[PDB]
């Protein structure tokens, strides 16, 4: 199946986000 | 440093992307 993500840091600070 | 990078899925293919 698909998928759909995203990543990203600032000030060192790290998270990922995902839709669906 | 600041980073911002997506993930993506199609049809099976996968593959990244990123800018900067």
């Amino acid at each position: 199946s698909p998928r759909v993500c995203i990543r990203v840091c600032r000030n060192g600070v790290c998270y990922r986000r995902c839709w669906g």
